């Protein structure tokens, strides 16, 4: 309850943000969001869990590849993609 009240409260500030046209948090948002994610993932979901729970978080894997490799043009790509995905598991 808690943790998915978190990761809400951050889709929700990375909304607002972005509606400020403040990209420079949204990275801050994205970075602070995907150790949350990963948290609610493997305690509620893990190998076992729904796709949608799967694809959101493999897409933050591929995020954080990307992130390592310096393509912050495919990380934006690839969170803008996954937010929209976890806006659909949160109903956010």
């Amino acid at each position: 309850g808690p943790l998915a009240q978190q990761i809400k409260n951050t889709l929700t500030f990375i909304g607002q943000a972005n509606a400020a046209g403040r990209m420079d948090e949204v990275r801050t948002l994205q970075e602070n969001l995907e150790p949350l994610w990963e948290e609610y993932f493997q305690q509620t979901e893990g190998s076992g869990g729904s796709p949608l729970a799967q694809q959101i978080e493999y897409g933050e894997v591929l995020i954080e590849q990307a992130r390592a490799a310096g393509r912050m043009d495919e990380v934006r790509r690839l969170s803008e993609n996954t937010l929209q995905l976890m806006k659909e598991y949160f109903q956010q």
